[PDB]
């Protein structure tokens, strides 16, 4: 291709076109790893260990016993293991709540004086990172977490960069630009295997298990990328002047959303929905012309090809691609869980469409929205509504109309996530344009750069609180749609960190190249 | 286990030397290109055709056969019945007119003369040329007639271990009428036993064929995954569609550079036995008015009020035309959906006037049933689809034109439906003459059809390879498979075979 993108199409499609020894030795290791998890440790030992488990990306191997490990240490009828220790409260208050065991922001409260957090918390920085990374996941009202937050940031930062002791030094970093709770789980896993591999405490047998487990989940990733790469050369629109890199940008973005072996063919799916909203944003933004972009919108309103020759090539070929794709995932959700998703996903395109054009309406005009009217189009217009909907009809069991109309009425669980990813992805920018957040609030408030950036910051803060309060009360939903719904949140803030290095980086180490094992 | 070639499981895992292959073209190259004695050239360039390399060869071939339609001396074939017989056919099938007056030598005014009865080789290269045949060429008709008679008379008497083998395998099917690639397999088999053979071009013959083989795998692989996606392998109204519909586009045609047409000619074959078999013995009559209506309109609003049975093939009917006709798009630069949404409309019209008979208990002529079952056997759609996505510079202009079905491409589609109904209503509407004289007149059509489809490759025509090959060569596909359809039985086990040699088993080596 020209220009060229991170990697060939026929190099990709090469990579899936791990010798038998290796998936019986994972058979072997992961019961290994099994014993590990149901066997008799310490309280905190043992909360150290799952919390290793997930951070190394195997909580999917072993949901079971880490759920049931966690009930049990909730059940040790002995506090004084973690009583006073900042670190053991801190991993507890946060493993109990990822997994759903309330534990009241309270437990902080003896780690306080009169004036705050007590400064002498800062001669212990296992304790201080172990707070941050529990504070992210508070409510709204937990007063104490938001203090909790702002004192370990600060107290951290006094010594980013120059902590003397290698593995906390790269934890405490890694801390800072995002904690554990808002990055992938996908992408984590690969950078904490090599972490994991130079701490103190690590488990061979753990480690070993890892980076086999990586390995092959790597290779089914390998099989998708090339059955997709042959699907966009297919479409010809790896040749349209535009949307560079748009393919494999969201297939990273989708093992960010969902990486597991057994959501394949959805995980398929949802890659080739945001290569289309990725093309087709770039349509409507840097190539289609008003009236061209009308016509767009008419056609896919109506679900009607018939004056798609009407456009010229660069914009007929996105059309009929969004069209094509879009009856061919509809036909899934028919041919697979026996109901027609069409309607569903000619309606989400349309939604997205329509939020374009009140985007570009807005930008011909001069008009300048609030940031309360920019947010309510703008969480659309970033497709994660397009996205989410689709995730939940290919996944929900027995769908129908009235599920799919449910989850494409934004109820706040999926509110908060589009929301989040929007003003995530605007908070990325950064020279410079009066439809983005920043600049929406500074011309409401007569805010500054810095004090409007501020409160957007804090937006973020306060839609992870909901999230993370829904998740106490799931109430219509389920697996894997729970998972879903925040793992887009998290692929957002990993992907648009406030760079094509950066992210062929990330791709080599996740998608192209295995870990080396010494088996 | 013994693989089942009906296993989309097996099916879906296909996919999963090149040098010396090179070498050995160019030395078979070298081959056809040196000079060898007139007679000699024909028989190893009949031979190249013959083992399916004359894709390989298509310059050195012609150039071969306009080199001996030069060679002004003619003592070499004067008096040689074979020779000939070889030189007709050979320059017949590269546009070079030989006259039917070349076999004025082998007859006098009451025909051949019966002397030639003995003379295997040459009854047989007599036979073969027979059927390059225009109408009113009536020598040619006598030598068939003729050729057929001595041939079988003796069949079972010929010492020559290849010659009995040729003349048992002409008498089912003439060698103008088999499939290039099904007949490559077996003659690969043949020529190896001949004691002529060049053993430079047996050894390049197998390896090209485990080349051109491991191709078609990976086409079986994606067309399975394809099929057993659509849902359509679960359906009743089932008859192993995708993998019958691919051994079908494998006659029309197996060449690698043609590997995403061929795809594409096997989905809509594979759409419309299922579909064939939806307006035939599973759908209502409320549900196939639906079924039609969307088809006609391109709506599928609607498609919700059919059942799962129906509204599965209906919508993978839709999207397997969009993808095609984006395809044209993409790669030929016209947009052929309004082609693919016309021939599948026309095509569930003659599935509508077939009811409108049979309701109305109308029975039709011969002229009458035709005129509709040459669209409903659906080679109008194949056909169309396949110069849709081969024609250079696709237009509307160009696409009414050759769905128009001008004599060419009516012939070949009217072929296909008589050869069909040859092998289980041709013989009933003749009928309303007994049974075994309508089947007699039935394959008198088919001869005639042929000459002019023979005709028509000399004649002037807005047609281009490839697309004059797919016209000629679904007609040897209908014959090669019409009388194995019935799916149990002798039937299924001939093309399970057929299957395993050309598909699956890659020919054994040194
Ligand atoms: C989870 C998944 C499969 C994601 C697919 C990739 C998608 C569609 C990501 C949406 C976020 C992206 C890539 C934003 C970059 O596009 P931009 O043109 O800057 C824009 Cl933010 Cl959409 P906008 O057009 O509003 O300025
Ligand atoms: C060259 C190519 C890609 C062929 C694809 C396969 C096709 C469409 C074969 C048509 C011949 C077949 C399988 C006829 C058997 O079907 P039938 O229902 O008996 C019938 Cl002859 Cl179509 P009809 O409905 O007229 O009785
Ligand atoms: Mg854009
Ligand atoms: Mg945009
Ligand atoms: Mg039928
Ligand atoms: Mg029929």
């Amino acid at each position: 291709n020209y220009p060229p993108n991170l990697w060939d199409y026929e190099f990709l499609q090469s990579l899936g076109d791990v010798e038998e020894k290796h998936l019986k030795l994972a058979d072997k290791l992961k019961e290994e790893v099994k014993s590990l998890i149901k066997q008799t440790m310490e309280p905190l030992t043992k909360l150290e260990f799952i919390d290793t488990v997930r951070r190394l990306g195997l909580k999917y191997q072993f949901e079971t016993e880490v759920k049931e490990a966690v009930v049990m240490v909730s059940k040790y009828e002995n506090d004084a293991w973690w009583i006073d220790n900042l670190h053991a409260t801190s991993l507890r208050f946060r493993i109990m709540r990822e997994n759903g065991i309330f534990v009241p922001q309270d437990v902080f409260e003896r780690f306080k004086d009169t004036d705050g957090f007590k400064n002498q918390l800062c001669e212990d920085v296992k304790g201080l990172l172990s707070l941050y990374e529990a504070s992210f996941l508070g409510w709204e009202g937990e007063d104490i977490l938001d203090e909790a937050r702002t004192f370990a940031t600060s107290k951290l930062k006094s010594i980013e960069g120059k902590i003397p002791s290698p593995s906390l030094a790269k934890k405490v970093s890694h801390a800072l630009d995002l904690p554990l709770h808002w990055r992938t789980i996908r992408y984590e896993a690969r950078w904490f295997i090599d972490t994991y591999e130079e701490e103190e405490d690590v488990n061979l047998t753990l480690l070993r298990y890892a980076k086999l487990d990586f390995n092959i989940v790597q290779s089914f990733h390998q099989k998708e990328i090339g059955r997709l790469s042959r699907w966009w050369v297919g479409t010809g629109l790896d040749k349209m002047p535009f949307a560079r890199n748009g393919l494999i940008q969201s297939y990273m973005y989708a093992i960010g959303m969902l990486f597991e072996p057994n959501l394949g063919e959805v995980r398929e799916m949802e890659a080739k929905v945001g290569a289309l909203i990725t093309t087709i944003d770039d349509v409507y933004d840097v190539y289609g012309t008003m009236e061209e972009l009308e016509l767009f919108t008419d056609i896919t309103n109506r679900w009607d090809i018939s004056k798609a020759d009407q456009l010229p090539r660069n914009i007929r070929m996105p059309l009929l691609t969004m069209f094509n794709t879009s009856n061919d995932i509809g036909y899934w959700a028919l041919k697979e869980r026996g109901f027609n998703g069409i309607p569903c996903t000619a309606k989400v395109w349309s939604d997205q469409l329509k939020s374009y054009t009140k985007e570009a309406k807005w930008f011909h005009e001069g008009h300048k929205p609030t940031l309360e009217e920019y947010l309510d189009n703008a969480l659309v217009s970033i497709g994660f509504p397009n996205l989410l909907v689709t995730s939940y009809l290919l996944t929900v069991e027995n769908p129908t109309k009235e599920k799919l109309d449910y989850v494409n009425s934004l109820p706040l669980f999926v509110r908060a996530s589009c929301i989040l990813c929007r003003i995530i992805n605007d908070l990325g920018t950064s020279p410079d344009d009066n439809l983005k957040s920043i600049q929406c609030y500074m011309n409401e408030a007569g805010a500054s750069q810095e004090v409007a950036r501020e409160h957007i910051e804090g937006l973020v803060r306060m839609w992870w609180k909901r999230l993370n309060k829904c998740l106490f009360e799931p109430s219509p939903f389920a697996e894997p749609f729970l998972s879903f719904t925040v793992n887009v949140v998290r692929g957002s803030h990993f992907f648009y960190q406030y760079a094509e290095s950066w992210t062929k980086k990330q791709g080599m180490s996740v998608l192209i190249h295995p870990i080396p094992l010494n088996e």
